[PDB]
């Protein structure tokens, strides 16, 4: 009765009966309680749907029965993207509902972002927003969904990996104990999973600011420093806050038109008694041998600093940035992907002096809330 709350980027959907609860049975839409009536991947219309296993609702009374506050959590993203009305999909969430035939809260990821599993916000508004300040016991929980990140063939007629993690790595992110649709439903034994290689637990702030330690980020006399690394990975902070800080000259090649004005910028600089960072994607030997051999004509050494972000930490620091800073620029996965296709790694052959290593390491002064944020998979 309570009924719809539409929030910028979340929609809320509390049903008469529900009650607030010290433990949740938590699930997935998609896939899990429901699958098309077409029998097509993809549903035809806004009614083609049915009840997954006819083995749910009794589940799903005896949770009930048990005190579990039943919850759905659901990523909608073509709700943002302007291609699922909302109006639509809640008329289809409420005709779902009532043939489950229990009540349920449901929470609606309408956009990429906090709240877009694998990411935990919608867990955190449940929590936090929409059970009365009763703490809920993640140990206590459970939540049930087919973004499992199972492997091809874990059942007769499904020659298929499953396409996402998203499921498995919100419990994750969150502490919750977590089965899939067969395996909970249908006490099937569990399938084989993989987990993403990056784990972003793994972050650490620890460890040197760069490698060798022995050596120094500035240099007293004029020189050109070229960072080599994946976009939207810190590259451009690090500098920014090391380098330009200490009146290192960004000279930007993309804002200067061409090679003919920068190279002119460059040696400007360079005869004024300047140092230069060249702070773009230098992904391999061509882009950068343009570089040395300004720094070469100018007589002044060419160093190289190597970002060591992995295109999957990159990846995951882009959206981490796009969640949390309004001024971040987000970066395409084409052109993530277009950089390592083109990589190759800076070698002491190419005319550097030296080459330092940036390790990938956790922002110092990131907020603790931020901290946490950091440290959960954000994409499936
Ligand atoms: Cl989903
Ligand atoms: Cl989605
Ligand atoms: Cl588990
Ligand atoms: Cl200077
Ligand atoms: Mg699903």
């Amino acid at each position: 009765s309570l009924g719809w709350e539409s929030l910028k980027k979340l929609l809320v959907f509390t049903a008469s009966g529900v009650k607030p609860q010290g433990k949740v049975a938590a699930f997935d839409l998609d896939g899990t309680l429901i699958t098309t009536r077409s029998g097509k991947v993809f549903p035809t219309s806004p009614s083609d749907w049915r009840i997954l296993y006819p083995e749910i609702p009794k589940k799903l009374q005896e949770l009930a029965a048990e005190g579990y506050k039943l919850v759905i959590f659901t990523n909608q993203m073509g709700i943002g993207r302007g291609k699922l009305p909302a109006e639509v999909f809640k008329g289809k969430v409420e005709a779902v509902l009532e043939k489950l035939g229990v009540p349920f809260q449901v929470l609606v990821a309408t956009h990429a972002g906090l709240n877009r599993k694998p990411v935990s916000g919608m867990w955190d508004h449940l929590q936090e927003q929409a059970n009365e300040g009763i703490p809920i016991s993640v140990e206590d929980s459970v939540f049930v969904g087919d973004a499992a990140g199972r492997l091809a063939n874990w059942a007769p007629g499904r020659k298929k990996k499953d396409f996402s993690c998203a499921d498995r790595l919100f419990a994750l992110n969150v502490g919750l104990p977590f089965a899939t649709p067969e395996e909970f439903f249908l006490k099937w034994p569990a399938a084989r999973f993989e987990l993403p290689a990056f784990d972003p637990r793994t972050i650490s702030s620890a460890g040197p600011l760069y490698l060798p330690e022995s050596s120094s980020l500035l240099s007293p006399n004029p020189e050109v420093v070229v960072a080599v690394g994946f976009p939207g990975a810190g590259k451009s902070t690090f500098i920014q806050e090391h380098l330009v800080s200490a009146g290192y000259v960004h000279v930007n090649r993309d804002t200067l038109g061409s090679w003919q004005r920068c190279v002119s910028s460059c040696q400007a600089a360079l005869r004024q008694g300047k140092r230069v960072v060249i702070d773009n994607t230098n992904p391999d030997v061509p882009s950068r041998a343009r570089y040395i051999q300004c720094a070469k004509d100018a007589g002044v050494p060419c160093r190289c600093f190597n970002f060591c972000a992995t295109i999957e930490q990159a990846r995951h620091n882009n959206r981490f940035r796009e969640m949390t800073d309004p001024s971040h620029a987000p970066v395409s996965d084409m052109v993530m992907f277009s950089y390592r296709k083109q990589f190759e790694p800076p070698t002491l052959a190419e005319g550097f002096l030296e080459i330092l290593e940036i390790p990938f390491r956790l922002q110092e002064h990131l907020d603790p809330a931020l901290q946490r944020l950091y440290r959960q998979f954000s994409e499936g």
